[PDB]
C-alpha cells in the first residue's frame, strides 16, 4: 500500500464480482455505460475541466482505484485530489448537418464503449464535451458499472452542471453540507450483513422449494448482443396508479412489482417466477442520498401467479417488508449457499424526481452490455410512468421480446381495471 492515500478499504462484493466478470471477459464494452447529455449554454472547456476537478475533490469514489489481486483482499485505494487529473476533452461538431452530427455523436459513443479502463488510474469516470453550436454542447459521461449506480450518476451530472454554471456566471462554486457518512461506511455495513447469520438463513429459508425454470424462449447459449424495448404504457397510468396506491395502502413500487410478476408468469406460462429485485443499501444516515458510489444489491424475489392482482401486490409489499433488514446480505453470498439460484430477470424501480445553463435531455446512449438476460426498468420520469427492458438479443428472439412487452401492457391494464 503506497503512502499518500486519503484512504483504503475493501471493495464491495458487487464491485468485486463486476470487475471479475470484466476480467474474465476480455471486452471493454461489458458493464461500460456511455451517455451523451444535451447542455444549453456556452461551452468553456477550461471552466468545465475546473468544475470536474471540483467534483473529483468532493467525492472519494472519483479518486478511487481498484486493486483486485495486489493484496490479500481486493482493496479500494482513495488517492488525494492532487494526484487525480481532471481531463475533459473538447470536440468540435459545429457547422455540421443534422445526420452527420448524429453520426458523429454515435461514433463518440461506440469508440468510448470500446475503450478499456485502467482500474488503478482514477477517475474511473470519463467526460467529454462535444460542441454542437454556439449555444449547445453534448456532455459525454462514461463509467464502468462498478463505480456508480444510476442515482449516483444523476447526482454527479446535476452537481457538475451546477458547479459549471457557477463558474460560468463568475461566482464561487457552492457546495452541499458534508454528509455524515462516506462510502467506507457502506462497505462496513455490507461486510457485517454478509457475516450476519440470521440474514443468510433468511435468504436460505425464503428460497427453500423454489424452482428455477429458464425464461421460456431464452437460449442456453448465444453471443453478446443487446437490445431494448419500450412498453406501451396505458395513457394516464401514473396518475391512476398513484391513486390506486393511496387508496389501497400499497406503495406504487408494490403495484408495479406485482405487475412484473404477472407479466412474467403469464408470458412464461408458470405458476411462479424468481426475479431479481434491485434494492439500495445506502446507510440510513443524514446526507447518504448525496453520496456517490455503487449501493445496489439484487435480491431474489419469488412472484407467484394469481387471478387477484391486488393480493399479489399485497404479497409484494409483504416481501419488501420482510426482506428489508436483510437487503444488504450480498447476492453472491446468497448464491454461495444456494448454488441452484438463477435469476434470468431483474426488476428495477427508478424514482429520481431554471435560467442560464440547463440540461436539455439525453441525445444518445448505449444499451449496456450486461450478462443478465432480461432487465426491466419501471421509471417515474416527470408525470409519466415509463416501462421498458433490455435483453440479450443474442439469446432471446425479438418476437418473444415483443410478446413479453404485450404481457407487461396487459398487466398494467389489469391493475387499472378498464
Ligand atoms: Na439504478
Ligand atoms: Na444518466
Ligand atoms: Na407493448
Ligand atoms: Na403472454
Ligand atoms: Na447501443
Ligand atoms: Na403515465
Amino acid at each position: 500500500l503506497p503512502e499518500g492515500l486519503d484512504d483504503a478499504y475493501p471493495m464491495t462484493s458487487l464491485q468485486q464480482g463486476m470487475l471479475l466478470q470484466s476480467e474474465a471477459s476480455g471486452d471493454p464494452r461489458l458493464l461500460h455505460n456511455v451517455v451523451l447529455h444535451e447542455v444549453h449554454g456556452r461551452l468553456d472547456g477550461e471552466l468545465l475541466a475546473r468544475a470536474w476537478a471540483i467534483l473529483i475533490g468532493r467525492h472519494a469514489i472519483l479518486r478511487t482505484g481498484f486493486d483486485l489481486h495486489g493484496g490479500q483482499v481486493p482493496l479500494q485505494w482513495v488517492h488525494p485530489a492532487t494526484a487525480v487529473a481532471a481531463e475533459v476533452p473538447v470536440h468540435d461538431l459545429c457547422g455540421l448537418d443534422g445526420e452527420t452530427r448524429r453520426l458523429r455523436l454515435r461514433a463518440w459513443i461506440e469508440e468510448e464503449q470500446a475503450t478499456p479502463f485502467d482500474w488503478s488510474r482514477p477517475p474511473l469516470v470519463r467526460l467529454a464535451a462535444l460542441a454542437l453550436d454556439e449555444r449547445r454542447f453534448a456532455l459525454g459521461v462514461a463509467e464502468h458499472h462498478s463505480v456508480l449506480d444510476g442515482w449516483s450518476l444523476q447526482s454527479l451530472v446535476d452537481e457538475l452542471l451546477a458547479v459549471y454554471a457557477d463558474l460560468l456566471a463568475g461566482v464561487v462554486a457552492r457546495e452541499a453540507e458534508a454528509p455524515a457518512v462516506g462510502f467506507r461506511d457502506y462497505v462496513a455495513l455490507e461486510r457485517e450483513a454478509e457475516a450476519n447469520a440470521a440474514s443468510a438463513l433468511f435468504w436460505l429459508d425464503y428460497l427453500a422449494g423454489a424452482r428455477y425454470r429458464p425464461l421460456p424462449g431464452l437460449a442456453e447459449e448465444g453471443p453478446r448482443r443487446m437490445a431494448a424495448v419500450r412498453v406501451d404504457v396505458p395513457a394516464d397510468s401514473l396518475s391512476r396508479l398513484r391513486a390506486l396506491a393511496e387508496r389501497s395502502g400499497l406503495p406504487l413500487r408494490s403495484l408495479l412489482l406485482a405487475a412484473h410478476g404477472r407479466a412474467l408468469c403469464r408470458f412464461s406460462d408458470a405458476d411462479e417466477v424468481v426475479t431479481g429485485f434491485v434494492s439500495h443499501g445506502r446507510p440510513e444516515e443524514p446526507g447518504a442520498d448525496r453520496l456517490l458510489g455503487l449501493f445496489l444489491n439484487t435480491l431474489p424475489c419469488r412472484l407467484s401467479a394469481s387471478v387477484d392482482l391486488l393480493d399479489s401486490a399485497r404479497r409484494a409489499f409483504d416481501y419488501e417488508r420482510a426482506s428489508l433488514e436483510h437487503r444488504r446480505h450480498p447476492l453472491a453470498a446468497i448464491r454461495r449457499r444456494n448454488r441452484e439460484l438463477r435469476l434470468d430477470s431483474l426488476f428495477n424501480f427508478v424514482d429520481f424526481h431554471p435560467a442560464g445553463v440547463r440540461h436539455g435531455g439525453i441525445l444518445d446512449q448505449v444499451v449496456v452490455d450486461v450478462d443478465v438476460p432480461l432487465a426491466v426498468d419501471f421509471e417515474v420520469a416527470g408525470e409519466r410512468l415509463e416501462v421498458g427492458f433490455q435483453y440479450a438479443a443474442g439469446r432471446f428472439p425479438a418476437e418473444r421480446a415483443e410478446a413479453l412487452a404485450g404481457a407487461y401492457r396487459e398487466a398494467l391494464l389489469a391493475l387499472l381495471g378498464d
